[PDB]
DNA sequence: TTTTTTTTTTTTTTTTTTTTTTTTT
DNA sequence: TTTTTTTTTTTTTTTTTTTTTTTTT
């Protein structure tokens, strides 16, 4: 036990890959793609900078992973919303980080924009 | 480089660490913290009770929402806190990458509680 | 069928009353309570400011229990669910009502001091 | 004078009516239109599917986004909308207070962003 | 959104075995 | 966040009701 905690991360941007599904020991099933979103604002100058983002999305939700494989391709335009999460690994020698949106049974959501 | 995105993040957690703050050239201030959420959730498989903790690199640029954690946010504070998430990478050859919640002017947004 | 559409609505104010808690045919309960949240601005005057009381209504097994035991009148929360607006007849007369509603999995409550 | 608080709502739904721009007393502008949200879902007792359209009254203060609404919005167009969540009281024009209820979108704090 | 690059938090009970290369107006 | 007060939209994925009051740079 743990205090509770609000962890909530809403996206909307365009898929950049095709997303590639895999299936666990078990059937279950997870779906793995990126999506890049921007932003842009004048230096603290007036000159006039730019940033892309790609974020990690990894799907556990089975339905939601059933709508990926029927029809999320690259480029297309999704709302994606669920819980962002960093995990360590190694590799026989420290460890490296990534971040990832994570969307669980029940608590996530994709939804297909364009 | 140029589609209108959405990058919101929203978290409610606790501050790990007396916030730093730093001046920069010019005189804007810009603070960090670090900030632990919480899942708990039951195992696909076996049913059992797991959690996991992460801790969030807060990063504030908002002048306003500077001077309220200067004077006010202490280690071990409950806040709510809204941004955007945003990876950068830095060296140092062997490339790095962080990912930082970014509170800038009029987008971030943060409360304090318990 | 319509098409897909996002609908999400999070609070955090005070709890202004005790909170209800009803029991409908068949065991399930629900349970209901108004929130305030405030707002502060200058009126382009003041010095301006306004209060808002939002009607919360929860579905949601698990939390309606957590409200039954816990939720006090005066108590700050975070609130997280849906907007939906439900019209009712009387007398002779419609009326609308705007509640948030937290359905089984859907909102979320979380206890603020 | 009061605590402070959060209040923030989310929509992706589908615009019902033209828009409506008025200038304001010294040129501010606001607009005004209605977004069209729904829920689908299975009933408690009977499994039966059921769904549910909801009309949010939006309400547009900040002039960059009434701009991009005068020029862009129209009939039908799907949008992600962001604002707080407001009720007030009007009369009417002999008798009996109503409640109306908006979603406000003030400077810097809303967000508009045209889907379909 | 720096010129940076997290060491730590709390307690009104509930989801790999991995490690994004690329997108749009 | 007016001086107002929704009547309509799209198809790519919550009862049987109807809030009276709350808090603190």
């Amino acid at each position: 036990m743990n205090e509770k905690s609000l962890n909530k991360i809403m996206l909307i941007g365009r898929v950049g890959c095709e997303p590639d599904i895999k299936i666990l020991n078990g059937g279950d099933k997870v779906a793995t793609f990126s999506l890049a979103t921007n932003e842009f604002w004048r230096d603290r100058t007036n000159e006039l900078k730019s940033k892309t983002d790609w974020h990690r999305i990894v799907v556990y939700d089975q339905n939601i992973v059933d709508l990926i494989d029927k029809y999320l391709r690259k480029g297309r335009r999704v709302y994606v919303q669920g819980s962002l999460h960093t995990r360590k690994w190694h590799t026989n020698d420290q460890p490296k980080q990534i971040t990832e949106i994570i969307l669980s049974y029940n608590k996530g959501d994709l939804i297909f924009l364009d």
